[PDB]
């Protein structure tokens, strides 16, 4: 019992970690793309375009 | 073994919340990517001038 219920908790905190991968990792992906890239290009435009 | 399976799932609560730390440390980068790169423009106006 005290294996299985805690195997359950292990599965649940696997799942919770595994959903949190999708949000955290994409959180990193979206940190720069939506933010630095285009603005640098606009600052390149105003500098030199 | 059960007594240590409790410890296993306790490591997994911390594991899953460390995916929350991936949100809290890695997605949270985005202010860097903003403030480094939304910030030539104010000074570029002394080129436009």
């Amino acid at each position: 019992t005290d294996d299985l219920y805690e195997v359950a908790e292990a599965t649940y905190e696997a799942d919770s970690s595994l959903e949190a991968f999708q949000t955290a990792l994409d959180g990193v992906n979206t940190a720069i793309d939506d933010v630095a890239v285009s603005t640098l290009q606009t600052e390149i435009e105003e500098l030199t375009g």
